[PDB]
C-alpha cells in the first residue's frame, strides 16, 4: 500500500506556491549536520498528505534531497539501485549531446551534496526559513549556490517563460489519483522507490523515496518569439496568429493549454483550461495514417516526443497507456526577471530566465535521461514514420550546440524541414535522491 504519509510532498503534489528556492549545500561535520536535519529538517519536511489537504498547506513546504556525495558525507554507502545517480548528472552530460564545459561550475563535478527546496508565498517567508537552518546547523550545512523562482505573474500564472502553460500532464498513480481523461495511469513504483511494481530492489530505509533530476534550464525568449514571427506559415489571420500557430505545433499545445491533436488550427482557450478535456487524446485518429499524418500533430512536437502515447502502440481511443514506465513527475518553476522592454525590443537575451526544471522517478535511466536521449535527441524518434526522419525536438532536443533539423512542423508540407536555433540551454544540474521521510531522522541522521 502507497504510504503518501511518509513521502516527500513535491514528488506526487508539488508545493504549488508562488516562490521557490533551491538551495544546494554541501556538509561539513556530520555529526552536526546529522543532529539537525532529525531535530529541524524531519519535523517540517512536507508530505504528500498535507499538501493533498489544501487546510494543512505549511507557511513555508520544505522537502530535501541529497546527492550520491551528500548520502556518502552522510556515511551512507548503500547502492539505491541506480548507476546515473551513483555517478551524478555532469558524468552523464555527454548522453544529452551537450558538456559540462557549458554549466555552472559548481554543477560541473559532485561537490554538491543536497538540494532543500524551500517554497511559500513570500520570498521573506523563505528568507527567514534559510536563515533558521543557518543559525542551528550553523557551519555543519554550507551553501554553494541557489536558484529563485516564481510562478510568473497575472494571466501568465502557471505558465512557462514561453508562454505556455504548464504543469497539465502528469501520469496518474494508480490507486492513488483519479485519473482525468487521456491520462496515463501506472505503477507507483516507476516513481516512487521500492513502490508497486518497482523491479529494482532498494536498501529499506529508500522505500518511499524518489529520484529528483534537477536542470537549470535558460530559454531564449525574445529570439523564440522573433523565429516564429519570421517563419510564419502563409495564413489569414494576423502575423502573430500564424507566429503562435507554429509555436503551438513545436509544443504540441497552445499557449492557453489546448492540445493541437483536438484543435489543429486554431486555439480553444476553453479546451486549454478543462481538465477533464485538455488530455483527452492519443494521436491516433480514424481515417488517418497513424504512421504519416501530421496535420493534427507534428512527429516532432515536445510532448509527442515526451510522451508518445499510440506512437508506441496502445489503445487508439483513450486512455492511451504506452510506454507507463517511461513517465515522469514533474514540479518544474520557472526562475529569472521577465523578459524586458529593450529585451523584446532587440530580439535579444540579455538577463538569464529559464526553467528550474524538477522531475521524478523511480528509475532515472528510464525516465528524463531517457525522454532526452532516446527520444527528445533521437532523429529517427518516433519509430515507423513517414518521413522516418523525424527530427529533433525543437524545444529541448539538443546535438551539441548544432541547430536541430526539426520536420513536419508546418501543416502545409509534412516534409519541409526547419533548422532551429537552441533556444532552451542548459547550465547543468545534478541528480538527487529524495528520500522518505522516515529515513530523514532515521538512517540519514544515525
Ligand atoms: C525549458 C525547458 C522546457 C520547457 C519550456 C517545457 C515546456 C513544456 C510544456 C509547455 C508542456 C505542455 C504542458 C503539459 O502538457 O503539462 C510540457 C510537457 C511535458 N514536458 Fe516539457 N518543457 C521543458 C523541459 C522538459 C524536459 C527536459 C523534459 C524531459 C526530458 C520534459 C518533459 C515533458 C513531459 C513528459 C511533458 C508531458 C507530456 C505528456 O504527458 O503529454 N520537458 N513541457
Amino acid at each position: 500500500s502507497l504510504n503518501t504519509i511518509d513521502i516527500q510532498g513535491d514528488i506526487l503534489v508539488g508545493m504549488h506556491k508562488q516562490k521557490q528556492l533551491f538551495y544546494f549545500f554541501a556538509i561539513n561535520d556530520p555529526a552536526t549536520f546529522k543532529t539537525h536535519l532529525a531535530s529541524d529538517i524531519a519535523p517540517v519536511v512536507a508530505s504528500v498528505t498535507q499538501l493533498s489537504n489544501v487546510a494543512t498547506q505549511p507557511l513555508v513546504a520544505l522537502n530535501i534531497a541529497f546527492s550520491n556525495t551528500g548520502l556518502l558525507a552522510l556515511g551512507v554507502t548503500d547502492n539505491l539501485g541506480d548507476s546515473l545517480f551513483a555517478n551524478g548528472q555532469a558524468k552523464d552530460a555527454t548522453s544529452f549531446k551537450e558538456s559540462t564545459s557549458s554549466w555552472v561550475p559548481q554543477f560541473a563535478g559532485t561537490g554538491i551534496h543536497g538540494v532543500i527546496i524551500l517554497a511559500s508565498d513570500t520570498t521573506d517567508l523563505i528568507d527567514q526559513q534559510v536563515a533558521s537552518i543557518e543559525s542551528t546547523f550553523g557551519s555543519s550545512i554550507s551553501k554553494l549556490s541557489s536558484l529563485s523562482a516564481s510562478i510568473r505573474p497575472g494571466n501568465e500564472a502557471g505558465h512557462e517563460m514561453f508562454g505556455f502553460l504548464d504543469g497539465i500532464a502528469q501520469p496518474a498513480i494508480n490507486g492513488f489519483n483519479t485519473p482525468l481523461p487521456g491520462q496515463n495511469i501506472v505503477d507507483a513504483g516507476v516513481i516512487i522507490t521500492g513502490a508497486t511494481n518497482d523491479p529494482i530492489t532498494r536498501p529499506s530505509w529508500a522505500v518511499g523515496g524518489s529520484f529528483l533530476a534537477f536542470r537549470q534550464l535558460e530559454q531564449l525568449v525574445p529570439e523564440f518569439n522573433k523565429y516564429l514571427l519570421d517563419n510564419a506559415p502563409a495564413g489569414s489571420g494576423s502575423l502573430q496568429a500564424r507566429a503562435d500557430l507554429l509555436g503551438a505545433r513545436m509544443v504540441g499545445r497552445w499557449k492557453s493549454g489546448a492540445p493541437i491533436d483536438l484543435t489543429p488550427t486554431a486555439d480553444d482557450p476553453a479546451l486549454g483550461a478543462d481538465a477533464q478535456r485538455n488530455n483527452n487524446f492519443t494521436y491516433s485518429h480514424a481515417g488517418f495514417d497513424l504512421g504519416s499524418d501530421q496535420s493534427h500533430c507534428p512527429f516532432s512536437a515536445h510532448i509527442r516526443k515526451t510522451r508518445p502515447r499510440a506512437d508506441l502502440g496502445g489503445s487508439l481511443t483513450p486512455p492511451n497507456l504506452s510506454a507507463g514506465a517511461n513517465s515522469i513527475m514533474r514540479s518544474g518553476i520557472p526562475y529569472g526577471p521577465e523578459v524586458t522592454s529593450a529585451e523584446s525590443a532587440s530580439n535579444t537575451t540579455t538577463q538569464e530566465r529559464g526553467l528550474a526544471f524538477v522531475a521524478y522517478q523511480a528509475q532515472l535511466s528510464q525516465g528524463f535521461h531517457f525522454l532526452q536521449q532516446t527520444w527528445a535527441d533521437n532523429a529517427n524518434f518516433p519509430p515507423g514514420k513517414t518521413p522516418a526522419t523525424v527530427g529533433l525536438d525543437p524545444i529541448i532536443g539538443q546535438n551539441n550546440g548544432q541547430p536541430r533539423v526539426v520536420n513536419g512542423l508546418l501543416p502545409s508540407n509534412s516534409s519541409a524541414s526547419l533548422s532551429i536555433p537552441q533556444f532552451v540551454v542548459s547550465h547543468g544540474g545534478e541528480y538527487f535522491f529524495s528520500p522518505p521521510i522516515s529515513a530523514i531522522g532515521g538512517r540519514l541522521s544515525a
